[PDB]
């Protein structure tokens, strides 16, 4: 037993990351098959970045004006395309590690695994949530730009985030591999923020129950409330509504405790108003909402 | 840029591990040239998990009573040998995947990757210290004997950790590389319990140098303090005493900051007094004593 934030095994990733050069800036990309994906701004220099002309850089742009290195080897480039917010590198020799693979789009709330790498080596892992806002809270230095988020489903890599940028409060901001931005964002120099953020509910009692599982029960009351009343209380804390379908996922766990999961609501509630005040849970004095539902299952099964 | 609990790339790690099976008992081993490394009690049934005599239970064993498996590919042992509480499978191929490497005992206070593993499968990666109590709190189910600690600089493999047992209060306790047990636990099912734990004074001052250096200053003080007035408040708490030692680790983000320690352990000191009052630091509502002074230097700079 015990219950840890706990990041995918990256082997399979680390394989694939390389370094890439345009000019001065250097940053992480990619490479899959014969294809190194990395962010468009690399082509940006210092004074680009202001106000960037993206079509327009690159058309002045040739292969030779990319240098990318796995490695110590040398990747040679033989053609180069923009889609959205991502540029695709073709190279001469396909990756001979690169893994089973997708590109998916994960939604707010799911979770999922950090490679942070500079210079196109792998640092550390850890895992984020997608937060309703659309920032994730991250660790991220200068040469971050580049790496890449990910899950693991038997042999399948599902990559879903690639790191573009940081923003006023400390957290961060990125694409899909199709170079499509999570959230309101642009790849610009500009005066940007997150909105406010809010806290995901149905991961904070998938914790609950995990919390239990593990022998802690010092929240437990005999009350059911209701969707409604829930919700209005939600509401005033900055928590995201409660779905039927929120109720489903959680099936699970209600079964395997005993508790409902509207009981397991006026719990919540308490904690709400009360306060925690230093008080802990699963080692936390704040509600968690970075596990989701199949992720305490995933972590009280063996998978 | 943020700050996470951060665990290294596990790929090096991953391509070592196998399965071991003897008799009705399966876990993980460790594949590194040509030897696998596994936990003792693996040649043990239930029946003689409260007084094995390991001596007496390996001699009646033949190589071919070890199933050592590395993905699809059955390993043949060939050899055998027994070194503390860890045994050693001699078997007949080199592992083309073993990294730079070396076996390294860690002291209380310090960090290192875990890869939980099943069946020879690894499942996912997180950080942990070791508590002065020689424990860790980790995630582990039935099957995970035989998971690794480590840690990795630059292309070199330090592994510092096997995983033995699970102890009444949910924490976790297992050997060195070396077969040598981290506390006074032994690898049979007796009553036996961690001592109290206390928090590792020198990390949680690491990390409040890490929220400096992050942007945040709201928890600092006019205040200074001596040596050994900050440890006869901090045993108060169950803190760990602050060695010199440790007032010499903490000198160089003491330099960036421009923090004295002695000062900082009045923040402490204060901290402690007091609670966070509704604020957070680095995003937690606790005193955080599981990133040590290299680990805030390496993920800030
Ligand atoms: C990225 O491009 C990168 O890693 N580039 C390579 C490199 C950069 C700097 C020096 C050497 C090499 C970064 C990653 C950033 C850096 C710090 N933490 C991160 O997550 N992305 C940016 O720098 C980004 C550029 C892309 C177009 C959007 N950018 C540009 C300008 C400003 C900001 N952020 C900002 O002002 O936020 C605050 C919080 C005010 C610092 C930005 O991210
Ligand atoms: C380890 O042997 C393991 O993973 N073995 C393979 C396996 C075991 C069971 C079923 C299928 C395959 C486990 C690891 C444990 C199990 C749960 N979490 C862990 O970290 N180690 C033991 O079961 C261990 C072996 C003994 C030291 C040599 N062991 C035996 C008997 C009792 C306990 N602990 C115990 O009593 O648990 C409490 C918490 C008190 C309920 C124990 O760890």
């Amino acid at each position: 037993s015990g219950f840890r934030k706990m990041a995918f095994p990256s082997g399979k990733v680390e394989g694939c990351m390389v370094q890439v050069t345009c000019g001065t800036t250097t940053l992480n990309g990619l490479w899959l098959d014969d294809v190194v994906y990395c962010p468009r701004h690399v082509i940006c220099t210092s004074e680009d970045m202001l106000n960037p002309n993206y079509e327009d850089l690159l058309i002045r742009k040739s292969n030779h004006n990319f240098l990318v290195q796995a490695g110590n080897v040398q990747l040679r480039v033989i053609g180069h395309s923009m889609q959205n917010c991502v540029l695709k590198l073709k190279v001469d020799t396909a990756n001979p590690k690169t893994p089973k693979y997708k590109f998916v789009r994960i939604q707010p709330g799911q979770t999922f695994s950090v490679l942070a790498c500079y210079n196109g080596s792998p640092s550390g892992v850890y895992q984020c949530a997608m937060r309703p806002n659309f920032t994730i809270k991250g660790s991220f230095l200068n040469g971050s730009c580049g790496s890449v988020g990910f899950n693991i489903d038997y042999d399948c890599v599902s990559f879903c985030y690639m790191h573009h940028m940081e923003l006023p409060t400390g957290v961060h901001a990125g694409t899909d591999l199709e170079g499509n931005f999570y959230g309101p964002f642009v790849d610009r120099q500009t005066a940007q923020a997150a909105g406010t953020d809010t806290t995901i509910t149905v991961n904070v009692l998938a914790w609950l129950y995990a919390a239990v599982i593990n022998g802690d029960r010092w929240f437990l009351n005999r009350f059911t409330t209701t969707l409604n009343d829930f919700n209005l209380v939600a509401m005033k804390y900055n928590y995201e509504p409660l779905t039927q379908d929120h109720v489903d996922i959680l099936g699970p766990l209600s079964a395997q405790t005993g508790i409902a999961v509207l009981d397991m609501c006026a719990s919540l509630k308490e904690l709400l108003q009360n306060g925690m005040n230093g008080r802990t849970i699963l080692g936390s004095a704040l509600l968690e909402d970075e596990f989701t539902p199949f992720d305490v299952v995933r972590q009280c099964s063996g998978v």
